[PDB]
């Protein structure tokens, strides 16, 4: 059961040196989420925000998840 | 039988330390989830935080569980 | 799991010089992408900016994507 | 079975001057994992800890396992 | 079964002075890794990071697995 | 083992007298790569600069790949 | 190793004394690379460039090539 | 039999001062293992020692071994 | 079994004055390896050390080796 | 075993005595080793040079090697 | 093994006399080297001159060549 287990363990370990990770991505990205037509300019910035929000989420489970069970 | 039961007592010796390292990853992750659009920030922190809790209570479940069959 | 584990992790390191050039892409496209026919000319400029946008945000999930599963 | 039965003898014998080595490789390693950005780093350092952890539980279960079939 | 014990320990003993060379050659390279277009450049300098450091987590990895089988 | 393991010691002690080289190359070359055809000239040389960047990237790979394997 | 390796760096080096020559030799060439029926002539000399722009990308693929196998 | 029951006498016998000169092998090189780059010098010296080693365990098998067979 | 076996004890007595010889060789010549173009030299002096580094580790297994079959 | 030692012994006592002479080949042909068209002038020299960098390395290695087998 | 070894020495220590002589000849013959038809004369002068300087490059090989081997 420890191939799972450590499975999970890892993915745990490894949720907030990845969303630490993630979110550089995510600003290191805003400025080039933007679509300008004349001058109103009209970004989708933060639509790719929550993008890494519920990626967020979604990782805590994952390892959680592999603890118990397909 | 031993071959659930052991599955079982270890899924209970490992419910403190996994949800020691798990609590670690919520709060190492605490920061990273919430979508600021203007100013006005709107977290969704405390989600995960129950992703946790019913995983918390359900670990425990599944050790208990794996002595008492299929 | 580190192969994928990586591969997610390589790809939100990439995305913000990937999206450094893609953008120094699109600009230097933005003057070849407008069809004149008398005078009146009638650009799908901005129709390439979304390509990137598009490009933009999905990457961010490629990389939180392949760090949970297929 | 004594080629087994020592196979399992000779694992047990071998685990703690093993996971001894072990961690003076992780040590050793753990300055070489972590990715600096701009100033801000983030570390993978204790991921590759877990893999000696679970290594570790893992080896004594070999021992004990080759003991046992198949 | 020493013929791979040895093969894993080796590779333990191996992955300071390998991470300690490793890390020697992605310094000595991050200058040549960016592609400046006009004046504005854009490295993909810190992918190459990250080609060390799951390198680094495989490495620890292959030791504690030759140890225990195929 | 070691047949391998130095050819990937020898790859990454490579790796920055070849970049270094390298580079001197691509300027060297940087000039003789461009097609002009009436007045306006237009150049494919940082094609040709990326040709070492992900040259670079993967060399610092091929070390730490021959170390772990086929 | 080396064996390939000097073969890629000699080519390296051999890069821009050769697209130095290579130079000369298509300017040599250009007045000679037109078809004038009347007095309309038509060059194709610039087609010839070419062949020198992605021979010259090429090369210093070649040199980096031999270096990272077959 | 005795053919080969001397041969691994011999080869237990054999095994001590034989041990004896490989480590005055070991010592007198452990100088000579390392590779110095700059200033920082990354040695590979106990990985040969290693050598000697498995190498130590493995004569006792030898002698132990051709007293029982092919 | 004394003809290898001495094969063995010459290659392990040999080391050391091997090994001695072969580091006053690779000084000897670390000044006559390294490429300068313009005004920028670029060594491959270290590449050659660990020519000598594997070529150390692997003479005392030689040795070890001889005394222990084809 | 000793005549195939002793050609590697020579081959390594050689090699600074060889490499000196070799690179006061290459300067005195140097001066001899471009091509000049018109004025402009097109060296090969530094391939040439190459030419024992590798040889130096190489030579190092023929010594250490011919004390270890076919 | 001297046999060849002096053979090459020879060949390096005869490389830049040879090479010395080989330049006086082809200078004395570009005057030689041209093809006048009418009045436009089209020489083949610097295609001879390349005939020296791979013999240059080659000469100092087969020096550092007849060291190592057949």
């Amino acid at each position: 059961k420890f191939k799972g287990l450590a499975v999970g363990v890892g993915a745990l370990l490894a949720a907030p040196p990845i969303m630490g990770l993630a979110s550089y991505a995510v600003n290191g990205i805003s400025s080039y989420l933007s679509i300008t037509i004349n001058s109103t300019t009209y970004d989708f910035a933060p639509l790719a925000q929550a993008v890494m929000v519920f990626g967020g989420i979604g990782l805590v489970a994952y390892g959680l998840h592999r603890i118990l069970g397909r």
